DNA sequence: AAAGATTGAGATCTCAATCTTT
DNA sequence: AAAGATTGAGATCTCAATCTTT
């Protein structure tokens, strides 16, 4: 039996609540400003970041650090409002490419700043640089933890 | 209304990645281990805490930085499988609590270990001192400028 | 009216089952 | 068989509408 010191809750609580309040507020802004939640959005960076704009859907499940499954329902959402498409894999019959349309572009070219905005507004306008470099440093840590190379662990996107 | 540099970039990623992990970790954990999502589980935790096992609705809500819709909806689901019972106020004929049921304590009791160490094995025991301290004071900021007092705000619980 | 709280519908996420291809 | 990926059902969350009490 272990349990938390007062002042591990403490840090602890409060990493809850601020990362609650980011994902409630971001979400937010997001629905109402390009109309749909931070995932989504999250997806179509990544897509627009890779070569021809396109990336297989357990690559992609793999860097949004989601499943497989809430990935297809994702992009069946996308792919009906037109920012989207799907290929297949000419050399693994298997595969499945997600691409980005121009218009799902054209929806990161007008809602981006906006969003960085936010993320600004929230975080790094009230962080010093030494604290911008130990969040990174820190989240790095726990990210990499829970993602270890180790056989048969329960990555999400081997689920 | 600046850009982002591709350092901070970074950082926003790699806190992106680690929230999304964190969050599958513990709804995993807690889903077999307790047959409960992460915040459900936080519910009971705060109940267990309080005075006499119990909190009026938008309380909870404000503690757990939810709405009060989402708390209704949740307090129905708990309330179904025993862990929690409703009241009224008796000054106030309009308001609610949320009481710990004696076997919703017992999940507390029976879970919260197995909780407890995978919040430490994914989180403190790969940060020094330092970077606790660090993480906190960091989230502290970012949750504090999330919910300031000043009026004319768009806090979930106030939705 | 506004405050406390709930409701139902529709959107999304989880889980287990399924299909095809390797 | 396992890998890549999708499906549908049920669980949960959001949004707007609603009800009761102040």
């Amino acid at each position: 039996p272990r349990w938390l010191t007062a002042e591990e809750q403490l840090v602890w609580r409060s990493y809850i609540e601020a990362a609650t309040l980011l994902e409630d507020h971001l979400d937010r802004q997001l629905q109402r400003d390009a109309g749909m939640p931070h995932v989504y959005y999250g997806l179509l960076v990544k897509l627009a970041e890779s070569p021809r704009r396109r990336l297989r859907m357990t690559e992609l499940a793999k860097y949004a650090k989601i499943t497989r499954s809430r990935l297809s329902h994702a992009v069946a959402r996308l792919e009906k409002n037109g920012w989207v498409r799907r290929e297949d894999c000419p050399s693994d019959k298997r595969g499945q490419f997600a691409i980005l349309t121009d218009e799902g572009y054209e929806v990161l070219r007008r809602t981006a700043p906006g969003h960085v905005d936010a993320v600004r507004q929230a975080v790094f306008d009230r962080l010093t640089p030494e604290q911008q470099k130990s969040l990174g440093e820190i989240m790095r840590i726990v990210a990499e933890g829970l993602q270890p190379s180790e056989a048969g662990a329960d990555l999400p996107w081997l689920r």
